[PDB]
């Protein structure tokens, strides 16, 4: 394995014609505790004229990133990074 | 000041569609990081063409980043925080 030190102390969207809003996922076994990830608001994306439209998709922008599992289970200070994917937003695509 | 431990072993049809800008730092973990670019300004008609009447806007994300301490160590770093363009959405002006 490769193990290293870390130290952890430390160093508007509305207009979207696919907008989202936050959801949350608390897990004590890593770190960061809490994350928020974006779900989006509708399923079509907005006219001009305002409305949804739903021969356009809203679909959520996936991300993949790094945390921190414990490891042992339950322990204080020790850990592998572990891929996740996250929903950071939300864009509208042109169905199939 | 507190120390832990770290194992290291672990679309396109958009109308605001966006690329792959690469960003290399041989001071970080990980060195390689991919940051979104918007391809255009405005966005894409459902005649598939571009007109400036929308936005295209990046979506900025703060991330956390592993910084060597002290520099050039192969097994000690501290984390430390950017910002990273992730992804773009189409907005009204
Ligand atoms: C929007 C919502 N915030 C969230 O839910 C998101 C969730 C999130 C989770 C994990 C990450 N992953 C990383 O950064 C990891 N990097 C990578 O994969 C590197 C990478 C980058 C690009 C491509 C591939 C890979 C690192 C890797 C090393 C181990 C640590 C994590 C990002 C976001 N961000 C927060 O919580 C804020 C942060 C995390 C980012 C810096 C501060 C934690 C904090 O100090 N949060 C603050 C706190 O604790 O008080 C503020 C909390 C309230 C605000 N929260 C909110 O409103």
């Amino acid at each position: 394995p490769r193990t290293v030190m870390v130290n952890l102390n430390i160093h508007y969207y509305d207009r979207s014609t696919s907008p989202w809003n936050l959801h949350r996922n608390e897990d004590p076994e890593r770190y960061p505790s809490v994350i928020w990830e974006a779900k989006c608001r509708h399923l079509g994306c907005i006219n001009a004229d305002g409305n949804v439209d739903y021969h356009m998709n809203s679909v959520p922008i996936q991300q993949e990133i790094l945390v921190l599992r414990r490891e042992p289970p339950h322990s204080p200070n020790s850990f592998r990074l572990e891929k996740i994917l996250v929903s950071v937003g939300c864009t509208c695509v042109t169905p199939i």
